[PDB]
């Protein structure tokens, strides 16, 4: 069947089309890749750097993000959904067999991530979405329980159209498989379209996603060579589509998103420019050349054939050593050069924008200015939660439930709440709220035997003002002169 | 083409990173309480109290899960940057509508226009949104045509 | 703004559960009264060490 | 729904003035400089050889040597161009850091 | 659970709720955390 | 130096410019262990599983 | 039980990139370096009389 509204002309036809207004973005990722790890976003089309602060900063702020946002711990938090967790109201035995359920899920996508190799696509992720603007992660339909990793498109091989408010409307990703690698179906259609194709002949794969106008649902298709793939066809829920194109730093109204380091790459091209030209100097500087007179005694063959230790014919007036003596204009240069790359540093948190070779670097202003180094990195991680951790689960949890390989919770929790970050560590706000209540409780201690103080009504006023629950946190009048005569 | 120095990319990040972190953070940040005039009303009376209090922080945590769910920090953010740098943002969250992802907009100064009056309320607003044919409702295509 | 437009926007979807009345237009307190750091506790807390 | 912000408010006007334009004057100024500052670094660690065409030593003969090698010439033919404008920069570098 | 050692010897504060949700907000199994009636009525008698 | 760095090498702390206090060890010191977690948990997925 | 192993991926290809290949720059700049620097030294040891 011929197929239209968004895919009406073809997929490639559209991959071609939207390209158009990508290519800056493309262009800016090869820029910022050149003087950080090339290998990442090459200038292919629309060498190592000489210097390698770029290399490791990049490096680094993958690192303490991957180490944030997807730690061998726990990660995300499910929770009773606030409506369903209202109906439950004085049912405990009924309740606490919700949350038995939903940390039990919690548990299977941790399993499920350990498993299939997420972790280190992820890393390649945020690499990416560091250095260009955008990454396109796609996870497959789990399919048994088998080795199902995560697929990543890097933005010149894949396509977005984002309608006024920031939806995704369409999709095209671009794989390039060589003929041999293909399937046989597929392989068979090629060839059979005419011309016999060699086995390490590349072939453009065009996977189209898309809106369909009447269902209020996604639609895909691959297509090869003009031709759609025989039983490639399928469709996607809109709220759960397993294709996610992910953007660093937003610009509303624009399908994609600017990157971290185009903001820096003044001061990281600057920085290249001055290394080159600062090895270089050190290069011509370290060469030893004579100057033999021709108009003297002394000549060249006779000193460089001289042992150590040897007299020679010669005169001190006719040789001389060809000096540089670029001393000053060299720490002009590197006073430079090591400003700029301090300026980098604290852009990229590395810990040693501490070391200043300056003054005696106390103690209390280290503490000071490794915490403008955790304010800043705050920032990206609350981003990249939104961005890239909630998406990622949230669509985990709809196809895992979808293979049944979530065993049947009662209802409430189908849809539950995803908390991440610092909740499910274990280490929250709401712990944090009672542990400064019984220190702010231990501070009359000094007037436990209190003569007509009334400690109850304190004690009680302390955790309303801080905000615990005190929920059953007063001994009951039965259950206090229970305990009283025990 | 880029800056000479990158102390105002760091100094303008910075500002907004702390900021965004006062004012939104994973926290929950605003606290609904009884009003003043009603609150008078349930004088001596506890049990009927304590069950208003019990409904509004119920409210304080649905209005977070949703900023939570509805991606409203990572546009807050950029609308910070834009506070910061440019005088002024908009913002533009629509109708629920169902339980689904609805999130917010953003117009930058570029792209939208307002007129207040004496006393600085709104009298209008017009924003511009710059979309490709192709992604318009067929609807408006078709008038388009 | 914020806030008092979505309490608006979430009562008229009726996300929002009834509540009675005296909770329909309640004060939005924000700042650190809600974080559980504010003038309150401490007023108390330094009426405890006096 | 539509809430348009402000962040420094002008009484009797429909739009907000930022916060950065308060101290925009040392902010450019200090691009200016940088700048300047900046291509001074690469005009200061650029070697540029200056042989003398009244005289013995032949340049052909200077970029060919290996290291440790003799050759032929005299040093008052050879000298590499200093930019020497060492005092000039602190200034100029007192100033800047002042403004950062 | 050792910071609230200043009041084992509670008056009307109620040790046994307080010990629970610490452990829910950090996140222990608390799956047999607290003592049983029966098991701590035993306990108090041996 | 900065290879040292790259290859968290123990002496690039060593810096000869200073008395290296006793408290930028420690947090210069973790910048290589930060960046070793990096490489390690990625080879514990390719590697050791 | 043939496990091919990739140290640094680049989604949809074959082989995987190494770790020093990223610092290669400044690693072969100091072997030039280091080079003519020992070179140097072997220059500066040595005593000739004229």
């Amino acid at each position: 069947e011929k197929r239209t509204g968004l895919a009406e002309d073809g997929a490639k036809s559209v991959y071609e089309r939207l390209k158009n207004d990508r290519a800056p973005y493309e262009t800016r990722a090869q820029n910022c890749a050149q003087y950080t790890i090339p290998s990442l976003f090459p200038k292919d089309s629309d060498q190592t750097p000489w210097q390698a602060v770029g290399a490791r900063g990049l490096n680094n702020l993958a690192s303490k993000l991957m180490l944030a946002l997807f730690p061998m711990q726990t990660w995300m938090r499910l929770t009773i959904s606030e409506y369903e967790a209202k109906q439950l109201l004085s049912d405990p035995d009924g309740l606490a067999k919700v949350d038995e359920g939903l940390s039990m899920v919690e548990r299977i996508i941790m399993n499920y991530i350990e498993s299939n190799s997420y972790r280190v696509t992820l890393f390649e992720a945020l690499k990416q979405l560091v250095v260009a603007g955008n990454v396109l992660l796609y996870l497959p339909e789990p399919e048994g329980s088998n080795y199902n990793p995560m697929k990543l498109y890097r933005l010149s091989s894949y396509v977005v159209q984002r309608d006024a408010f920031g939806n995704v409307l369409q999709m095209v990703t671009r794989d390039q498989i060589a003929f041999g690698a293909l399937p046989e179906d597929i392989r068979k259609a090629v060839e059979g379209q005419g011309g016999e194709k060699k086995a390490d002949e590349t072939i453009d794969v065009y996977t189209h996603i898309y809106l369909d106008e009447d269902s209020g649902e996604y639609l895909r298709y691959e297509e090869v060579e003009g031709m759609e793939v025989q039983g490639s066809d399928g469709t996607y829920p809109k709220e759960a589509c397993p294709y996610i194109p992910i953007r660093m730093v937003r610009l509303d109204g624009e399908s994609y998103g600017r990157s971290y380091i185009e903001e820096y790459l003044g001061d990281l091209r600057s920085l290249e420019n001055l290394q080159e030209a600062i090895v270089k100097m050190s290069m011509i500087s370290s060469k030893v050349i004579g100057l033999v007179n021709p108009a003297g005694i002394t000549q060249p063959r006779r000193l460089t054939k001289a042992q150590t230790g040897d007299f020679v014919t010669g005169r001190p007036e006719d040789i001389s050593f060809l000096q540089l003596e670029k001393q000053a204009d060299f720490t002009v240069a590197k006073a430079v050069s090591d400003a700029i790359e301090a300026r980098l540093s604290f852009a990229f948190m590395l810990n040693s924008a501490v070391q200043r070779t300056g003054e005696r670097v106390t103690a209390e202003e280290i503490r000071y200015v490794a915490s403008e180094l955790e304010d800043t990195l705050g920032g990206v991680y609350s981003i990249l939660s939104q961005e890239l951790q909630l998406p990622l689960v949230r669509v985990l949890l709809k196809q895992l439930q979808a293979t049944q390989q979530i065993p049947e919770l009662p209802k409430e929790a189908v849809e539950p709440t995803i908390s991440t970050g610092l909740e499910a560590i274990g280490r929250g706000q709401d712990l944090d709220k009672l542990e400064r209540c019984v220190t702010a409780w231990a501070a009359l201690a000094p007037m436990r035997d209190d003569p007509d103080i009334n400690l109850a009504m304190i004690k009680l006023r302390i955790a309303n003002a801080i905000g615990i629950d005190t929920s059953g946190i007063l001994l009951t009048e039965e259950q206090k002169q229970q305990k009283m005569a025990q």
